[PDB]
């Protein structure tokens, strides 16, 4: 109901987590630095990974914009690059920190998984079925497969190899997911 | 030279590394618990990272098996699935929490990925070299992001999604990164 109330939590949380990092972000710190009691925090967030990541999501650009070029290729092409420009941003340097984090606190994992991956995720699997409807698409296609194989290779290099994550890459990647390595 | 100091050093490593979490693992706490001297580990690692990832790749059974099915096919999804089996064993469990911490520890980050993950590629590399020589793989195939369409999934799976990493999807990840998303 207050808006304000809500903004001056999630901006103490983002603050506090730019600052310290998730690990020494707590409940009382937000309360403390937002002015307002943890029964209040409590009215909205049950936890400090669901505030943080409300924090988070409030301020940065992570929301997508939808392409409809009438080609499901051209319009996944646009989804991934948009993402992976998301990702290589300042803000989107978080996304790093917070899986890293997540592979010690289940909390927080389960916070960025139904929050940050499953929005994205979602708007993949509409593009997807245009094509499907298109008539342009694989036979049967196995949809969430699908896009593990346009996601998995972006969130890889993003997580482990350190290779450049720039548009030719995501263009390679999203024409050969769709080719396939077997000769046509 | 010295084979005994060498495996002491290492099973010292991944002991502590398996106590107290590789943040808490210290070079002078590898030699205390060793019985040698900082300057003998230093005979033959520079550094915390060094010593802990060839203690880890010691203590584990991460070589994998090298398939010659005579198709790209079979021999990529043995590979995968062996690697798939690695990560989801206990020893393979490390594997989360190095790269997570490898996030914050770029000097964690060049160990893994010259010590673990570039052996592994260049297996798969292999592999995809005998399909492309016996003509079933794609004209002019991009090694490298072919290996990415595979390995991409698996870490994405094993990192981020937290779902079910086991034979029956690696299965099908290698036939749809094969054949691709397009209809044929």
């Amino acid at each position: 109901r207050n808006i304000e109330t809500q903004k001056a939590i999630l901006s103490a949380s983002y603050e506090l987590l730019l600052e310290s990092g998730f690990k020494a972000v707590t409940v009382d710190k937000i309360a403390e630095r937002a002015k307002v009691s943890k029964a209040t925090i409590y009215k909205w967030w049950p936890n400090k990974a669901a505030v943080v990541m409300d924090g988070f999501l409030s301020a940065a650009a992570a929301r997508l914009p939808v392409p409809d070029t009438g080609s499901a290729l051209n319009d996944i092409l646009i989804h991934a690059t948009s993402l992976a420009n998301f990702l290589i941003s300042r803000e989107g340097t978080i996304i790093n920190e917070l899986v890293g984090e997540g592979q010690f606190d289940s909390k927080l994992a389960e916070e960025y998984r139904v929050r940050y991956f499953q929005p994205r995720r979602l708007q993949a699997k509409q593009l997807l079925e245009k094509g499907i409807k298109r008539g342009e698409l694989k036979e049967n296609l196995d949809i969430e497969l699908s896009i593990d194989l346009i996601y998995g290779p972006i969130f890889y290099r993003l997580l482990v190899t350190g290779e450049k994550l720039d548009d030719s890459y995501v263009h390679d990647l999203v024409i050969n997911a769709f080719e396939g390595i077997r000769l046509r």
